[PDB]
């Protein structure tokens, strides 16, 4: 029981680097072009499988070039691609992101392709005894809490030693999805999602949505250059600075990074304080690089 | 495969992977939208002539730069789609092969582009030097790197030296884009298309002035053609003979974009088959005119 599962979207980054951002109706030159695999949870398992810890993917992919591509990516990373909800209906998603090389502003313009998402009835055939942290990126919730609460049941038949730890992002600004906060000891909620909310800060945040997690749960919210807070049972607000590079030229899955490496510090035993310190310091290491190599 | 001597006609220039977004509004930086729809499509002005070509049923080889990739293989699986010969393809150990991003606002139109890196190598005159020519009847050269260039047409132009009339290898032109070096291009091919936005910048208001204006730069015997859009296009031969046709507008028009290279293969295509200037130049606004009216280029038969 020592792999990290995430349970998300993987998605073809069609990806332009400029120098600044074009104004609408304008034409611009790109600095550098190249295709990277995307999506949440896909991203994640880029960021544990650098970081050495071994973690696998879950998700729909349609059978073509694309997934071949993306398939070759996961497992170039070593990431196990087995339980993946292959289909027949659907393309598999892709994405026009624009960075901004100066700033590293990302501008995302996406293609979710009806590919049909993960199930129920996809998951419950799902060898749990093989993971140790189960990730679940917030997509088809009423769907999701179902794998939610099969994971609960395993564990209330199991020893304190052996549960399996979960976790849950929350990430867009979305009703269907709110039900999640109360599913998992870590739940992470964006930026966006708080701020649609009202809350202008982690920590004003924090206070404003801890209500909705389950009993023992940590509620995470990270906040770009302001860094990271968390807050848990114990009611005492947690906060890590960011760590920016001097040069910021790609912020592109740098949420992805933080959640990866805040997870992977967690399975590995470490405190709460001392994770998001950690996730922060990854992912702003990311900031300063195109792309994911040599972050480690 | 075995291709018979003389039969096909090569087009070089660019050949660009676009990816093709509709949306609502217009994204504000660091935001990420769902798209209306999304199209991967290859774009380029001799490769949207060398599809043209394929459908009106000429034998057609495409050659241009790309690099080994995931992006050359759509490429070159949609070349092969629009019965496009590929085999003379410079492929290139350095750089990216050509993707574009253009985003299309669905509530007013706009297009906002972001262009192609210029991290790969033009087609070389010694590139051009290795393809033997015997194969072709007709070559058409888009003008992007000119002084090499102009070498493969200082060679096409010796081969022809030694040939009976009858297997004298015609040439084409385009001159597209308003760059200074684009311009001694004019002086090279049988026939010389300019575009109307290189007349407008020259500061030329109509065909028949961009005509006049622009023949002096011509060699001796060359036709110089130029399209005006909605105004159709006119041609000038040496017998200084304005030649004129007009459009032929579509019952609505739906999508213009390589309406100029599908007049230009249309041209190309009459003249290789015989026709007179006049003809050629009607045949091609037929052509583009129904193709105005299409989305894409099925259907333009
Ligand atoms: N400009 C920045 N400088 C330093 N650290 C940053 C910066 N932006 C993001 N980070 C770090 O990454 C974490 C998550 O930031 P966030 O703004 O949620 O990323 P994001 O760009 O939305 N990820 P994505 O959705 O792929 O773009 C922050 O808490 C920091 O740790
Ligand atoms: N609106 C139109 N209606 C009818 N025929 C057209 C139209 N636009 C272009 N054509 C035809 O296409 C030929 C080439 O026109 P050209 O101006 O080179 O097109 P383009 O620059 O590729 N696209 P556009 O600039 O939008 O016209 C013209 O000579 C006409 O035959
Ligand atoms: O939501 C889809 C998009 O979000 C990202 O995962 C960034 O976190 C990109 O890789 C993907 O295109």
């Amino acid at each position: 029981g020592s792999q990290i599962l995430c349970v998300g979207l993987v998605v073809l980054d069609v990806i332009s680097l400029v120098d600044k951002y074009p104004k609408e109706d304008s034409e611009i030159r790109c600095l550098s072009q190249r295709w990277q695999r995307g999506g949440n949870a896909s991203n994640s398992c880029t960021v544990l499988s650098l970081l050495g810890a071994p973690c696998a993917f879950m998700g729909s992919m349609a059978p073509g070039h694309v997934a071949d591509f993306l398939v070759a990516d996961f497992r170039r990373r070593g990431v196990d691609v087995s339980q993946v909800a292959w289909q027949s209906k659907g393309d598999t998603p892709s994405s026009c992101c624009i960075i901004n090389n100066s700033n590293g502003n990302r501008t995302i313009v996406l293609h979710d392709t009806s590919l049909p998402d993960v199930s129920a009835t996809d998951f419950e055939k799902v060898d749990l005894t093989q993971f140790k942290w189960i990730h679940i990126e917030g997509r088809n919730a009423s769907e999701q809490v179902k794998m939610l609460q099969r994971i609960d049941a395993h564990n209330t038949r199991q020893p304190p030693e052996q549960k399996i730890r979960v976790s849950v992002e929350v990430e867009k600004p979305r009703e269907e999805l709110f039900q999640l906060f109360g599913y998992g000891d870590v739940v992470f909620v964006s930026k966006d999602v708080a701020k649609h909310l009202g809350f202008q800060s982690a920590e004003e945040a924090l206070r404003g949505l801890y209500g909705r997690v389950r009993k023992g749960a940590v509620l995470v919210c990270a906040w770009a250059e302001e860094g990271a807070d968390a807050l848990g049972p114990d009611g005492k607000l947690l906060h890590s600075d960011a760590f920016p590079p001097p040069r910021v030229v790609d912020t592109l899955g740098a949420g992805d990074t933080f959640n990866a490496s805040v997870i992977f510090s967690l399975s590995q035993g470490r405190s709460v304080q001392e994770a998001l310190r950690f996730g922060c310091q990854v992912a702003g290491k990311k900031c300063g690089l195109q792309g994911f190599d040599g972050i480690v």
